[PDB]
């Protein structure tokens, strides 16, 4: 099974200048809980944005060019990325925009955080078709002293 996990600001913005400008510790904790002990697939730009391997997960990086760090696994196509995960119950695709576009048609589950924040971005989550997805979990949180925007955790499953 392939799942996508992402945090979306207003208008599906996910990034600006190869960074995420907000800071929502509760959402990073949600990301860790839902990805730990699973393989994670990311594109090369997201690898450079994170800046280090994510511990406790097999890190698989998509790039057309040879890898430059043997602490992670480098692959050259979608099918090779999936194969490099082995026989696991759930593969987590962690972006960025181009990678989400390619894996969305193959995904059965979306883990989405909707952040009530406006930022001027250059990368968006794919327009997906709402009729194709059933919301199976949603949990709203008001802003607090640690999390400066309200946010909504949602899990959607392909109908
Ligand atoms: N808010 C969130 O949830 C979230 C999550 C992840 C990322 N982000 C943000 O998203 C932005 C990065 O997204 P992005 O769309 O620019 O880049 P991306 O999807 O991270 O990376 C694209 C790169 O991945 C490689 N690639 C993708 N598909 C491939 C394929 N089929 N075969 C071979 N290589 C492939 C290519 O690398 P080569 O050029 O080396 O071939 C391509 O240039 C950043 O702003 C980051 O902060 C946000
Ligand atoms: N919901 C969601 N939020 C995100 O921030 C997110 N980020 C990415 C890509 N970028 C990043 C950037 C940093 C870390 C990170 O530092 N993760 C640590 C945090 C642990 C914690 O804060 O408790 C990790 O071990 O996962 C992960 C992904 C992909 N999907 C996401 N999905
Ligand atoms: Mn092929
Ligand atoms: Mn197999
Ligand atoms: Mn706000």
């Amino acid at each position: 099974m392939i799942s996508l996990i992402a945090a979306l600001a207003v208008d599906r913005v996910i990034g600006m200048e190869n960074a995420m400008p907000w800071n929502l510790p509760a959402d990073l904790a949600w990301f860790k809980r839902n990805t730990l002990n699973k393989p994670v697939i990311m594109g090369r730009h997201t690898w450079e944005s994170i800046g280090r391997p994510l511990p406790g997960r097999k890190n698989i990086i998509l790039s057309s060019q040879p890898g430059t760090d043997d602490r992670v696994t480098w692959v050259k196509s979608v099918d090779e990325a999936i194969a490099a995960c082995g026989d696991v119950p759930e593969i987590m695709v962690i972006g960025g925009g181009r990678v989400y576009e390619q894996f969305l048609p193959k995904a059965q589950k979306l883990y989405l955080t909707h952040i009530d924040a406006e930022v001027e971005g250059d990368t968006h989550f794919p327009d997906y078709e709402p009729d194709d997805w059933e919301s199976v979990f949603s949990e709203f949180h008001d802003a607090d002293a640690q999390n400066s925007h309200s946010y909504c955790f949602e899990i959607l499953e392909r109908r």
